C-alpha cells in the first residue's frame, strides 16, 4: 500500500472504464461478450464495497454500459458513468485520474500480478480450490488485453509474447495442485531457485518479477523495431522497494 | 548439429510434419489459411537443407494445385513421385506414423536449428541469422497440430509466448552484438542471473517447456519419470 500502488489502483479503474465505454461501440456479439466478461472480471480483482453486494452492482454497472448510447461521445459517457457509478454506491470505480497512456495499461498489468501473489502467498488449507479459479480468470485477463489506445504494432508483440506470463500463471496452478495433493510450496526469495527446482517451489513474489521483467523486455525490444541503439532499466532491488515488497 | 539416434529421429519426424503439412494446402477453405500454410511450409522446407529454394516453390506450387478430392494416401503416392522427379528425394520422410511426437520432435528440431545458427554467426552474418529468428518466431506462433486435439491447440495458443519470448531474447542479444559482444554461458540461471545468453537456450527453453505442458495435463484430467537436461543433452550430444 505504497504511492506507486496508489496509481496502480486509480490506473486500473481508468482501464476498467476505458474498456465498458467501449461495449456501446461495439461491431460483432464476440467482442461485445469479450469486453464485458474482461469487465467484470477487473471489477472483480478491484475491492469496490462487501461480495455479494459486490458483484451485483458491478453487473448493474456493466448492463448499463451495454446499452448506453453509441452516439454519445467519450466525455458524455464519462458524465453518465460518474453518476451512474455514484447511483450505484460504487464510487470506488470511479477513476481520479482520466488521462490514458502506456502507463495506464502497464500499472493495470502489474497491479493484476500483485493481487496473483497476494492470494497465493495466503493460501490456506481450504481456500486451495478458490485460488486455483481466481488463477483461471486472471489467464483469461492476460490472454485478451486491449490496448484501447492506437498502436497496432503493441498489440502484435503483446499477441506473441503474453504467453511468458500466462506460462508462469500455470506453474502457480500446478505449485497449488501439488499442495492440494500433499506436497507444501515452500516459498522461495529467487526465480532462479524456483527456476533450478525444474519438489515444490514457488518464489515469494513470483508475479512481479515476472510482469516487471516482460516490462523490461518490451522496452528493450523497441530500439529493434525502430533501429536505433539505446538508458535507465527498472531494476527488480528497486521495484520491491518502491512497492515495499 | 551432433548426429545422434535422437537427433536423426528429430530430421525424418520434421519431415513427417512438412509433408502433413502441404497435404492440408489442397484441402483450405480460405485464401488465409492457403497463404499462411505454403508460407509455414516454404519456411520449413528452407530450414531442412535438401536450386532447393526453388525446386521447393515447385513442389509447394503442385501441392496447392493437387486434386482436393484425393485422400492422404493418394496424395502421398504423388508427393513421392514428385519429390522424386524434383530432385528432392531428401524431402520424403521414411515413417509415416504421426504422433504427439511428430510434433514435439519438429518443435525440439527447429530449437536445435536456432542455437546453431546462433552460436555459429559471425559479425558478418549478424543481420541474417537476425531474419532467420524473425522466421522461427513465425514458425511457432503457427503451430498446426494436423492431428486432432483442440485442448492442445488451446493450450499451445495460450503459452506459445514463453519459447517466442525467449527467440526475442537471442535477437536483443544479437542486436547489442551488433553495437558488446555475447558472452556464452553453459546454464539458465547463468544468464538468468543478469550481454549472456545461454548456449544450447531453445534446446533448453523446449526442452522445459515439454516438461511443463506433460506436468500441467494433470490439471487438465485430475489426476514419474521426466526429462531433465543433463540427461537430454547426453541424448543429443549438446
Ligand atoms: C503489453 C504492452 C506491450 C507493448 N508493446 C510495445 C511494442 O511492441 N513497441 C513499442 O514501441 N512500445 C510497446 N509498448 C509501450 C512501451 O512499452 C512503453 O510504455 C512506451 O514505449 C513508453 O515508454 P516509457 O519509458 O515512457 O514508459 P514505460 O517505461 O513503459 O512506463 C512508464 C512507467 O512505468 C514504470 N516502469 C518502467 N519500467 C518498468 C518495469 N520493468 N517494470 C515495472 N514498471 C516499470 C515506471 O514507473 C514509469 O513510471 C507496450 C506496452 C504494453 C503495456
Ligand atoms: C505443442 C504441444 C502441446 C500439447 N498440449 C497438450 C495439452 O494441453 N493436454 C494434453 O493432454 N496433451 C498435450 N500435448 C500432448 C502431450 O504433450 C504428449 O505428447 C501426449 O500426452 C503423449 O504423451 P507421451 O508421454 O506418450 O509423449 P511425450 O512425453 O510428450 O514425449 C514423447 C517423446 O518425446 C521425448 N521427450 C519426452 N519428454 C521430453 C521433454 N521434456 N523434452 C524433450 N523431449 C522429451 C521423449 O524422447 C519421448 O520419446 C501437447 C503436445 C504438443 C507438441
Amino acid at each position: 500500500l505504497t504511492p506507486l500502488f496508489s496509481r496502480y489502483k486509480d490506473s486500473y479503474l481508468l482501464y476498467s472504464f476505458r474498456l465498458i465505454d467501449l461495449l456501446r461501440a461495439s461491431k460483432s456479439t464476440h467482442l461485445t461478450k469479450l469486453l464485458s466478461s474482461q469487465a467484470t472480471y477487473l471489477y472483480h480483482f478491484a475491492c469496490l464495497m462487501y461480495k455479494d453486494i459486490q458483484k451485483y452492482e458491478v453487473q448493474q454497472l456493466i448492463e448499463w454500459a451495454i446499452n448506453a448510447s453509441p452516439d454519445m461521445d467519450l466525455q458524455q459517457f464519462r458524465i453518465e458513468f460518474m453518476d451512474k457509478t455514484t447511483e450505484l454506491n460504487l464510487r470506488s470505480c470511479q477513476p481520479k485520474s482520466f488521462t490514458y497512456t502506456f502507463t495506464t495499461i502497464w500499472d493495470t498489468m502489474h497491479f493484476l500480478s500483485l493481487i496473483i501473489d497476494d492470494m497465493v502467498y495466503t493460501a490456506d488449507k481450504s481456500s486451495l480450490d478458490f485460488v486455483m479459479q481466481q488463477l483461471k480468470t486472471m489467464k483469461v485477463l492476460f490472454y485478451n488485453v486491449f490496448f484501447i489506445l492506437q498502436c497496432a504494432m503493441c498489440r502484435d508483440h503483446y499477441m506473441n509474447v503474453k504467453g511468458f506470463i500466462i506460462y508462469h500463471i500455470e506453474l502457480i496452478e500446478i505449485a497449488l495442485d501439488k499442495a492440494k495433493y500433499g506436497t507444501d510450496i515452500t516459498f522461495v526469495d529467487s526465480y532462479q531457485q524456483e527456476t533450478a527446482g525444474a519438489n515444490n517451489m514457488l518464489m515469494k513474489n513470483l508475479m512481479a518479477y515476472v510482469s516487471m521483467t516482460f516490462h523490461n523486455h518490451i522496452n528493450d525490444y523497441k530500439w529493434i523495431q525502430r533501429n536505433k541503439k539505446p538508458y535507465e532499466r527498472m531494476t527488480w532491488g528497486e521495484y520491491k522497494k518502491l512497492l515495499n515488497l
